[PDB]
């Protein structure tokens, strides 16, 4: 899988945190891992 928050190329490479996914900041470029800034519910990010 890819690091904790890099960049995936293809959004085929899932990020290998758990509940971690890659996103793309536009179009199809800016696409790397995210640990989903989920501050009500977050999962791994301690």
């Amino acid at each position: 899988c890819v690091r904790l928050h890099e960049s995936c190329l293809g959004q085929q490479v899932p990020c290998c945190d758990p509940c971690a996914t890659c996103y793309c900041r536009f179009f199809n470029a800016f696409c790397y891992c995210r640990k989903l800034g989920t501050a009500m519910n977050p999962c791994s990010r301690t």
